[PDB]
């Protein structure tokens, strides 16, 4: 009931009853809010509503202070004061950007632009409002119910009518009923339940709708620059293997927080684990939003750090199988590997937050609120993929607006940049260097002469909204017959339905561009499928072609990206 104004910090009893998150607004800011938005309900110790029996006047601009109570113009006594007047709303302790965040529906890109350009307190207000909006929207979808048990991995389903049916993709992890988190993918559909339980006919599932907690900590702590390495103890016996990062590790210890832009295969995980060998007594918490990003840090640590000082934090609700080689759930070990949403309340000498393009301002804040560290390291690449914004349907979200860390990397530049790609053949490195890295990314490898491109629009079919291009898969089939070494390639496309079709026709392992991020393969076969904003997205295209260590075949739909690929063209 008592607190500080989100816009000016002036103390108040006044909150907005029309905002989904009921923020405290001072007498001045509350007035500026109510008089320019449809938000007219104001909440003090008691709500600002007409106290006359049966009266439904709740608009603050139509209410007055009559004695110790509130009344409308129709019910107030002769000695009464308007609650709204003189640029202030009556309350104890006596804007444009706040209004827009408070009233938007989060379906436009401009909403996320504003949520990243505003003041720090407005960033938390926006992040809390957005996440609560996202969670409420999850209730709009309808409940599902098991129609039959086709086999151990397949089935056919039934829905409750009247409410919209969400898409069948590995993008919507539903929680099961308490029978583990289930997922779906394409009348013969596939039930993907992480927990091996015979799906009882009649049971139901609901979207993973977790309650949104308030944010208190900023997305980024205030920057502090030091003249000496603070609270960390370096070595001069630093392995030659990590010597290239020595100046950057010293930079880490001389600032409160630091940003590292690491293009694909430039050594992000090597840098993160090497930071532990450079400050060998430091307690490091390694965090990322996904279990995949956390497990990739676990694999690198397994090679350089002592296994007895590592612990993989796994929440009681075992969602998917993750890293099995560290002692599970020991918060006090020197090296703790844990996803953002599962972080314990602890302190650290260094916090390493990896895959920063996938973080939201909500995640940035959670880390600041759960971990109190001497140093914070943000590793990622704003030229890679951001977290999916399920409400966003209009406009494209540019990298400078992914989150606060990405905004800094795009506006003032990152503090550290890993300039040499060690993974990809030079054809790929040269293409992405010009496309998203302003020619600052260099190739370690020579050209492989196994990077091919083909311009083939094919035929686009749609599975509801997800796209398929059977002729592009047919072209891959013909290529495989003449290129048997490509037998072990991973098939990548921007669409789950295209991948399901390629999996049956080609028999190759499949991956969407979004799920390939952070992974690498000798050979990659990419079919663009369509020429939509989704399939032409430069960050997605960058991720797609940088998965390859040796060769890549790109079957393209977009002339622009096809011309930019510095690959040998194929005919047919
Ligand atoms: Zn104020
Ligand atoms: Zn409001
Ligand atoms: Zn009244």
């Amino acid at each position: 009931a008592v607190g500080a104004c989100v816009l000016c910090n002036s103390q108040t009893s006044l909150r907005c009853g029309a905002c989904i998150r009921r923020p405290f607004l001072c007498c001045k800011c509350c007035y500026d809010h109510v008089i320019s938005t449809s938000h007219k309900l104001v909440l003090s110790v008691n709500p600002y509503v007409c106290n006359a029996p049966g009266c439904d006047v709740t608009d603050v601009t139509q209410l007055y202070l009559g004695g110790m109570s509130y009344y409308c113009k129709s019910h107030k006594p002769p000695i009464s004061f308007p609650l709204c007047a003189n640029g202030q709303v009556f309350g104890l302790y006596k804007v444009t950007d706040f209004n827009a965040i408070a009233t938007c529906d989060w379906t436009n890109a401009g909403d996320y632009i504003l949520a990243n350009t505003c003041t720090e307190r407005l960033k938390l207000f926006a992040a809390e409002t957005l996440k609560a909006t996202e969670e409420t929207f999850k209730l709009s979808y309808g409940i599902a119910t098991v129609r039959e048990v086709l086999s151990d991995r397949e089935l056919h389903l039934s829905w409750e009518v009247g409410k919209p049916r969400p898409p069948l993709n590995r993008n919507y992890v539903f929680t099961g009923y308490q029978i583990g988190e289930y997922t779906f993918e394409k009348d013969a559909v596939v039930y993907r339940g992480t927990t091996t339980y015979k799906l009882n006919v009649g049971d139901y599932f609901v979207l993973t709708s977790h309650t949104v907690m308030p944010l208190s900590a900023p997305t980024l702590v205030p920057q502090e620059h030091y003249v000496r390495i603070t609270g960390l103890y370096p070595t001069l016996n630093i392995s030659d293997e990590f010597s290239s990062n020595v100046a950057n590790y010293q930079k880490v210890g001389m600032q409160k927080y630091s940003t590292l832009q690491g293009p694909p295969g430039t050594g992000k995980s090597h840098f993160a684990i090497g930071l532990a060998l450079y400050y060998p007594s430091a307690r490091i918490v390694y965090t990322a939003c996904s279990h995949a990003a956390v497990d990739a840090l676990c694999e690198k640590a397994l090679k350089y750090l002592p296994i007895d000082k590592c612990s993989r934090i796994i929440p009681a609700r075992a969602r998917v199988e993750c890293f099995d080689k560290f002692k599970v759930n020991s918060t006090l070990e020197q090296y703790v590997f844990c996803t953002v949403n599962a972080l314990p309340e602890t302190t650290a000498d260094i916090v390493v937050f990896d895959e920063i393009s996938m973080a939201t301002n909500y995640d940035l804040s959670v880390v600041n609120a759960r971990l109190r560290a001497k140093h914070y390291v943000y590793i990622g690449d704003p030229a890679q993929l951001p977290a999916p914004r399920t409400l966003l349907t209009k406009g494209t979200l540019e990298p400078e607006y992914f989150n606060s860390v990405c905004r800094l990397m795009k506006t003032i530049g990152p503090d550290m940049f890993l300039g040499t790609c060690r993974r990809c053949p030079a054809e790929i490195v040269d293409t992405v260097s010009a496309l998203v890295y302003d020619n600052k990314l260099k190739a370690h490898k020579d050209k492989s002469a196994q990077c091919f491109k083909m311009f083939y629009k094919g035929v686009i079919t749609h599975d509801v909204s997800s796209a398929i291009n059977r002729p592009q898969i047919g072209v891959v089939r013909e290529f495989l017959t003449r290129n048997p070494a490509w037998r072990k390639a991973v098939f990548i496309s921007p669409y789950n339905s295209q991948n399901a079709v390629a999996s049956k026709i080609l028999g190759l392992p499949t991956q969407t561009v979004d799920s390939s991020q952070g992974s690498e393969y000798d050979y990659v076969i990419f079919t663009q499928t369509t020429e939509t904003a989704h399939s032409c997205n430069v960050n997605r295209f960058n991720v797609a072609i940088t998965r390859a260590k040796v060769g890549i075949l790109c079957i393209m739909s977009d002339r622009d990206l096809y011309d930019k690929l510095q690959f040998t063209s194929l005919e047919i």
